[PDB]
């Protein structure tokens, strides 16, 4: 498929048998994803934005489905108003950048 | 070109006659430069992220080339730790997300 950019670029992810929204975001190199209770463990992190630093939960083998593309790598929860995919899995469903 | 996302997507802007590098972030509502002398008027604004709001210049109808094509339009300027050229500019180059 091919997004345009005049709106957010927001697609349905599935992550922990949770419908969620979320922004397909070149600009990150990590994901965040809103507070969820996913299950098993996870290591402490924190990450920058414009804005300074917040504190994430770091679960690594996370399955996630981006617009119907399975995937699996490393989630970052933590207080995010906007759930946020990023590099990381977004080479993983092979997208580009193009102009 | 097209644009793979194993590294950051970052490009070579020309703003103010001055060459910088920048991010293409598709996560971006705003373009966010580095503070830097710019000629032009501007008034104060606030933008947010993660992390919360930095206080920044509001640039409107700015001439920038991104990779060698032009795009003139609002350009904030402030302490952003990454220089980001967001969806305000990248829709005038006529980027788009692809996968
Ligand atoms: C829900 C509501 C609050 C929303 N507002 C918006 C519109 N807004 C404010 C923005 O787009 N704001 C932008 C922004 O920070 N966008 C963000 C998503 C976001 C939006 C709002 C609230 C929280 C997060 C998404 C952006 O790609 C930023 C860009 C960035 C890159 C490096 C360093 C600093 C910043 N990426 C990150 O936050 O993580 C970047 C990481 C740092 N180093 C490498 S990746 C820019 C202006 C910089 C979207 S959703
Ligand atoms: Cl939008």
């Amino acid at each position: 498929p091919q997004i345009t950019l005049w709106k957010r670029p927001l697609v349905t992810i599935k992550i922990g048998g949770q419908l969620k929204e979320a922004l397909l975001d070149t600009g990150a190199d990590d994901t965040v994803i809103e507070e969820m209770s996913l299950p098993g463990r996870w290591k402490p992190k924190m990450i920058g934005g414009i804005g300074g630093f917040i504190k994430v939960r770091q679960y690594d083998q996370i399955i996630i489905e981006i617009a119907g593309h399975k995937a699996i790598g490393t989630v970052l929860v933590g207080p995010t108003p906007v759930n946020i995919i990023g590099r990381n899995l977004l080479t993983q469903i092979g997208a580009t950048l193009n102009f």
